[PDB]
């Protein structure tokens, strides 16, 4: 397993806009459309992301594209962020695909801003950064998800995603 395939695992794939357990307007494998409350909104920002009026509606290789563009974004603001470089570069492979997953949903400035559980990553302390993980309001919104991810920090393994 690798990080897209965690990823399309824990996003799955739609092709019409839907809103996450975020609460935001969403489509194809985790693409985030906008922040605002407005269907129009989103819908506005599908054309303009795609470059064709979808009328809400997407190809599954239009989606494809916009995840490879996603996750391109997410390992660029790790390696630009001065909070999340580091933290990266001192993880596993397991590991980084889990932090990788957080930035991907949450954003870099999201994620930088779980200071002690970064801290505690980067000391290895599994057990530790996991309690603290599971404290944050990202846990109470997508339990399901953030269990799994959380998951992978403590054990550095596959196990959460094993049947997939």
């Amino acid at each position: 397993m690798n990080c897209f395939e965690m990823l399309r695992c824990d996003e799955g794939l739609r092709l019409k806009i839907y809103k996450d357990c975020e609460g935001y307007y969403t489509i194809g494998i985790g693409h985030l459309l906008t922040k605002s409350p407005s269907l129009n909104a989103a819908k506005s920002e599908l054309d303009k992301a795609i470059g064709r009026n979808t009328n809400g509606v997407i190809t599954k290789d239009e989606a494809e594209k916009l995840f490879n563009q996603d996750v391109d974004a997410a390992v660029r603001g790790i390696l630009r962020n001065a909070k999340l470089k580091p933290v990266y570069d001192s993880l596993d492979a397991v590991r980084r695909c889990a932090l990788i997953n957080m930035v991907f949903q949450m954003g870099e400035t999201g994620v930088a801003g779980f200071t002690n559980s970064l801290r505690m990553l980067q000391q290895k302390r599994w057990d530790e950064a996991a309690v603290n993980l599971a404290k944050s309001r990202w846990y109470n919104q997508c339990p399901n998800r953030a269990k799994r991810v959380i998951t992978t920090f403590r054990t550095g393994t596959w196990d959460a995603y094993k049947n997939c």
